């Protein structure tokens, strides 16, 4: 399978935060659905090597590396390495 | 040494939000002191086995799986394998 996403944990109320796990196979491209306008989202890379296409741009992100942006706008996830790559999406949604 | 910390994003002023990586060596023992009232925390292992205190009890944790807590309860965390563990730590403070 492509893609595999896996929630750390449920759906946290307080926090309006979700918080997942996701395995993206060699060669995999996702393009994220819209989120509401004020979302932020982190990733960051667990195993692996990520490219992420932010702002229109691309980047290679290795382990425990990560970005911090604006999930309401368009981007993307890639795998151009050979294994797969494992990383973490944190979604903070606004209050 | 016994502890490694390593901040993944620096502190987060608009989500009041810490997001750490830490390595344990094999014999290490770390117990903090309680976070600030309200806080909450969620650790995630990425390599390893750590055990965690929480509550005045011991208890296991492996790669994929975590726990979130009460920061302001005393807690600890100890590596007794023989192999380093590698974890992530966020911290969410009220607001
Ligand atoms: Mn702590």
């Amino acid at each position: 399978q492509a893609m595999v996403v896996k929630p750390l944990f449920p759906w946290d109320e307080t926090l309006k935060f979700d918080h997942f796990s996701i395995i993206l196979a060699p060669g995999a491209l996702s393009e994220s659905t819209p989120h509401e306008a004020g979302v932020i989202e982190h990733v960051v890379v667990i195993s692996g090597e990520l490219e992420m296409k932010i702002d229109g741009e691309w980047r290679t992100l290795y382990p425990d590396q990560g970005v911090r942006f604006a999930g309401d706008k368009p981007h993307a996830y890639r795998n151009s390495s050979s294994r797969p790559v494992h990383f973490h999406s944190l979604i903070h949604y606004p209050r």
